[PDB]
């Protein structure tokens, strides 16, 4: 679904980076979180 | 002075105006700040 991410739109659900700034949204981040929310809707997730 | 402000360059010294971002430096507040404390300097600062 990261791949599906749009071009220039924030996604609704976002992992921020610390920046000189401040907190700003990072792509990877957001990218590797909702990765994970894939996995866990489609195959579970595991708190053992 | 704050004429003589440097340009591209923060003062040491400046006010920050709020944004969608979050505060940032604002080269207007930061000039008046900047006026009021030369003439605080200059003819000094009153409180009556």
């Amino acid at each position: 679904v990261s791949s599906t991410i749009p071009s220039q739109t924030i996604p609704f659900l976002h992992i921020q980076k610390k920046t000189k700034d401040g907190w700003e949204y990072n792509k990877k981040l957001s990218s590797l979180y909702l990765d994970g929310l894939e996995s866990a809707a489609i195959n579970g997730l595991t708190f053992k």
